[PDB]
């Protein structure tokens, strides 16, 4: 039924826009006016702003989802994000600790629930918009349906709203109103025996283990032979090309020079970015970032190495060789899989590069704005 989420100002589950439509749906608000007060919780739970940079509140937090976040429709995967990995997606330029909300059980002082968001600069259908990213939303598992969610949501909306923004965006694998786009996610297999004793992926008579191995073996000699990691002195080039791609697109970020160096300077099993540098210029860009999904009840492997896809641009090769160096880059740095999302130009490469199509998809989802939803070939932006 909906019955928070009819209260939000969102579309509701039977609302289209056209394309014309590109406004937000409460306008002129006032700081002034938002609640100073926090939203009450049950008695025995405390509020508690998190300190990421503090490796006990950081600590605190990877525990928290490392029990309880997301989990694949079987039940054998659960996202395991690295402590470092936390650090780096909550503190990019200019962001708030007041953002990074959690709940605590006074008894035991244990986290039991998290939300997070950080500021970014949103281009949606030309228009340029400050909004507030948000991810992370976890409530431990002995918890749950007793409509904790809805407080975490109110509680970091307050926050933002007095910081004078009023519009945010998430994605989420559940259905809610109401997505803008809506991308199938894709797999590409690289330890092909990993994924098989796990139950990931299958055989029969026509594709047996060694026919499998064969298939999915990648060469080790990149397309683009200068291909480097990323430094210091190739932000200003990465602004440029980067920059210039996502124009093109109905939804993206638009990245400050200081955004470029944060998202995108390596980080040893986090984010991976390499770049091609010709005449001093700065002409094709590959970039990932390291996600593994610890397996459930397996008594010999712990976590699945997977790699996401982040944002590839090439302007001297084909978006084919592109991709298609960006998973050997992915085997050089011992990933068991690479996986994507039909975002961009990534569908144009699945079925050459021998892509699978996951179970569900991605939706894309917009606070307090009114436009038209699209394909997912017109989405500009991944989100971790
Ligand atoms: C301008 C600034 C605005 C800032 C805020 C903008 C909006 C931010 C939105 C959040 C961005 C998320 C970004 C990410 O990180 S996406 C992935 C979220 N994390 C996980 O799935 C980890 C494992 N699962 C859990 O931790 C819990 O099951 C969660 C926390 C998901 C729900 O807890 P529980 O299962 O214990 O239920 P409840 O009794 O509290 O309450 C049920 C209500 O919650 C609605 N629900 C369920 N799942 C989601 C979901 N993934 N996004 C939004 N809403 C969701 C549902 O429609 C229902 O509403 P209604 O059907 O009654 O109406
Ligand atoms: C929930 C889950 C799943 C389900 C598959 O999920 C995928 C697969 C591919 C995606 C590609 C791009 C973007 C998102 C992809 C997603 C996805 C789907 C739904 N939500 C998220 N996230 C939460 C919200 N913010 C972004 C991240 C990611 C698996 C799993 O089967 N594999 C993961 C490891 O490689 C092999 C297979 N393991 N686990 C713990
Ligand atoms: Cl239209
Ligand atoms: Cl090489
Ligand atoms: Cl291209
Ligand atoms: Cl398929
Ligand atoms: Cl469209």
């Amino acid at each position: 039924d909906y019955k928070f989420w009819y209260t939000q100002p969102v579309p509701k589950i039977n609302d289209e826009f056209n394309e014309s439509v590109n406004e937000p749906f409460i306008s002129d608000n006032k700081v002034e006016d938002v609640r100073k007060d926090e939203y009450k919780l049950p008695p025995g739970y405390s509020w508690y702003v998190c300190d990421v940079k503090d490796e006990k509140d950081r600590s605190e937090i990877y525990t928290l989802l490392t029990d309880n976040y997301v989990e694949d429709d079987d039940n054998i995967f659960r996202f395991n994000y690295s402590a470092e990995f936390l650090l780096w997606a909550l503190t990019s330029p200019n962001y708030l600790k007041t953002w990074h909300i959690g709940v605590k059980y006074d008894a035991s002082n244990k986290l039991i629930g998290f939300i997070s968001a950080i500021p970014t600069d949103i281009c949606i259908h030309k228009r340029t918009i400050k909004m507030a990213e948000v991810n992370f939303l976890c409530v431990h598992k002995t918890l749950r349906s007793k409509r904790l969610a809805p407080v975490l949501i109110k509680e970091i909306t307050r926050r933002i709203n007095l910081e004078n923004i009023w519009q945010a965006i998430y994605t989420a694998g559940v259905y809610l109103p109401k997505p803008v786009s809506d991308a199938r996610y894709y797999h590409r297999s690289i330890n092909v025996k990993k994924l098989i004793e796990i139950g990931f992926s299958s055989l029969n008579s026509r594709l047996t283990m060694s026919r499998a191995i064969k298939l999915y073996r990648v060469e080790d000699t990149l397309n683009i032979k200068n291909m480097r990691l990323m430094k210091k002195k190739d932000v200003e080039g990465v602004h440029k090309l980067l920059g210039s791609y996502l124009e093109q697109f109905n939804l993206y970020a638009v990245f400050t020079k200081e955004e470029i160096a944060h998202w995108f300077l390596p980080i040893e099993n986090v984010i991976y970015t390499y770049v091609n540098e010709e005449n001093g210029k700065i002409k094709d860009m590959i970039s990932f970032y390291s996600l593994p999904s610890q397996i459930l009840g397996n008594d010999k492997y712990s976590t699945l190495n997977a790699a996401y896809s982040f944002y590839n641009v090439t302007t001297t090769a084909t978006f084919k060789q592109l991709m298609q160096d960006a998973i050997l880059l992915a085997k050089r740095n011992n990933f068991d899989v690479f996986n994507a999302l039909e975002v961009m130009q990534n569908k144009s490469v699945f079925e050459d590069l021998k892509f699978g199509e996951g179970d569900g998809s991605l939706k894309y989802y917009l606070y307090n704005w009114k436009c038209a939803s699209f394909a997912p070939a017109h989405v500009g932006i991944v989100l971790l």
